[PDB]
């Protein structure tokens, strides 16, 4: 029942070197608001993957105007001091539920208020690092010609069509949209 054009579409030009699955996200966006604190999309692919299949999740800039780059900003801080588990919910509701995240500054009351220590997050914000995984992210994005998020996409090659599954059932989504993901990991 798996069919190209109905629960996922194949690149046109296929990415090299692409991890095995790259997820696209941005904490403006009211659709990856539902898919990660709703449905947990991310955290049931990973439950379906086969063995030594690893997942990527990568901010995007494209949303949200300054705050959209100061969030891909943070994200890397967030990555770059393995707290990703930590900011991931504050920040979605910091942005879309309360409204209270509105500078960079609100963003890193998020990290002080998760128990990252201001010391640690200024030198992360700040660092060569935090730059290079930037530039990662948006590196990543642009292999793929990104043009709208949430997106996850599977070897560089196929791109999840989460219009193609059942939205009257939330678990039934859920569990399509993850067996879809396994499917096409293993090609």
């Amino acid at each position: 029942q798996y069919e190209d054009g109905k629960q996922y579409t194949t690149l046109e030009k296929p990415v090299a070197g692409a991890p095995q699955v790259l997820e696209f996200f941005s904490f403006f966006c009211p659709h990856c608001y539902q898919f990660e604190e709703v449905l947990h999309i991310s955290d049931n692919v990973k439950k379906k993957l086969p063995e030594g299949v690893k997942m990527t999740k990568y901010h995007v800039n494209f949303m949200g105007g300054d705050l959209g780059k100061d969030l891909t900003q943070a994200w890397a801080v967030a990555m770059a001091l393995g707290v990703e588990d930590k900011v991931t919910v504050p920040l979605f509701e910091g942005v879309q539920k309360t409204q209270t995240i509105r500078s960079a500054s609100d963003i890193r009351d998020v990290f002080i208020n998760a128990g990252i220590k201001g010391e640690e997050y200024d030198a992360a914000w700040n660092s060569f690092v935090v730059k290079s995984l930037v530039a990662q992210q948006e590196k990543a994005a642009a292999d793929v010609q990104l043009r709208g998020v949430p997106a996850m996409f599977v070897n560089g090659k196929y791109q999840l069509n989460p219009q193609g599954m059942d939205t009257s059932n939330m678990d039934v989504f859920v569990q399509q949209y993850a067996d879809t993901v396994k499917y096409l990991s293993e090609k």
